[PDB]
């Protein structure tokens, strides 16, 4: 929740990125410049905040570098007005650690819209095409609010694939309903 004396705290109500005291970051949203990293903790007045990624062999001071997914860290460092770090009331530094999983959207929504734009073409049965933009609409409605690791968004493109293969054409169907 709080670490003892921390000038600092994580928003958990930003639920897109904070889930169980962990982060996640998608690298789609990334991309949009909608991710701001200091938007996710709250600052004691007085303080500043400067936050690092650790990815690999490498620190990251700005979020538009994060370019590959999996396992990271996120940490913000802690500042007095001075531009000093703020030594907490037991000794050490103020820094907060939080355990990040970067992962990518980009290609499942892509997905999704290549499959929504075939689906919607009228020779497929209007009856197909509601199944099917139905559990897209599902699919992207979990993705825009919701966290995953990059295996859970690899799984559903998987799903989304299935999805597809339920579109029946009106030709099959009117075939379907002919008697000898």
């Amino acid at each position: 929740s709080t670490i003892p004396g921390s000038a600092a705290t994580l928003n958990t109500s930003i639920t897109k990125n904070i889930q169980n005291g962990n982060a996640y970051i998608d690298l789609y949203d990334v991309k949009l410049g909608k991710i701001d990293p200091l938007q996710l903790i709250v600052l004691e007045q007085g303080f500043t905040a400067k936050y690092v990624f650790r990815q690999g062999t490498k620190y990251y001071g700005d979020v538009s570098q994060l370019q590959s997914t999996g396992r990271a860290s996120l940490t913000y460092n802690i500042f007095g007005e001075d531009g000093l770090p703020h030594v907490k009331t037991d000794g050490q530094i103020d820094i907060v650690s939080v355990a990040l999983t970067i992962y990518d959207s980009t290609t499942l929504r892509d997905k999704i819209e290549e499959v929504r734009t075939n689906a919607n073409d009228p020779k497929w049965t209007e009856e197909s095409r509601t199944e099917v933009l139905t559990g897209l609409d599902t699919i992207k409605t979990d993705i825009d609010n919701n966290p995953k690791t990059q295996t859970d968004i690899d799984s559903k493109i998987v799903e989304v694939n299935e999805l597809e293969k339920l579109l029946v054409l009106k030709l099959a169907a009117a075939l379907e309903h002919h008697h000898h």
